[PDB]
DNA sequence: AGGGCGCCTATAAAAGGGGGTGGGGGCGCGTTCGTCCTCAGTCGCGATCGAACACTCGAGCCGAGCAGACGTGCCTACGG
C-alpha cells in the first residue's frame, strides 16, 4: 500500500466526511436550475442518511441562506455574495484515493 | 790389538736439600636467577545526558434547549 488507510473517528477520516459533504452540496448548486440557485435538506439526507440535520446545518450555513415556504418541503437559497466554487476547485478538495 | 782396569749390575743405611710431578685448593670471573618496573587491557564506579511518561490547558465538536415563523384548525365577531 502506497496510500494510508485512517482509523474510525480520526481527524483525518472526519476531516474527509465533511469535505465529501461540502462536495456533494456544491455540485447539487451546480445541478440546481434555478436562478438563484437552491437545493432541499430532503435531496441531502436521503444521499446521507447517518448524519443528524445539525451537521448538515454547518456546511449550509456559510454559503447558502434558508427561506421558509408554507409546506413541509423547504429550500436552502445560495448566496448572492458566494462565489460558488468551479469545478476543478472542487476536484482539488477530494480525490479519488481519499474516498 | 789385547789384558787390565774402570764401570755397570745387586745389598743396607743416613743425612738434607733440590727438583720433578701430581693433586688439591683458592681465587676471580661470568653466568644464571630472581625481582622489580612498565605497559596494556579490563572491570568497576560515578556522573551526565537523553528518552519516556504524566499532567495540564485549550480548542473543537456535538447535543439539547429555546425562540421565531408559518400552517391549520377552531372560535368568535363582523358584514351582508
Amino acid at each position: 500500500p502506497l496510500f494510508e488507510v485512517p482509523g474510525p473517528n480520526s481527524k483525518r477520516a472526519n476531516t474527509h466526511i465533511r469535505d465529501f459533504l461540502q462536495v456533494f452540496i456544491y455540485r447539487l448548486f451546480w445541478k440546481s436550475k434555478d436562478r438563484p440557485r437552491r437545493i432541499r435538506m430532503e435531496d441531502i439526507k436521503k444521499a446521507f442518511p447517518s448524519h443528524s440535520e445539525s451537521s448538515i446545518r454547518k456546511r449550509l450555513k456559510l454559503c447558502a441562506d434558508f427561506k421558509r415556504t408554507g409546506m413541509d418541503s423547504n429550500w436552502w437559497v445560495l448566496k448572492s455574495d458566494f462565489r460558488l466554487p468551479t469545478e476543478e476547485e472542487i476536484r482539488a478538495m477530494v480525490s479519488p484515493e481519499q474516498c
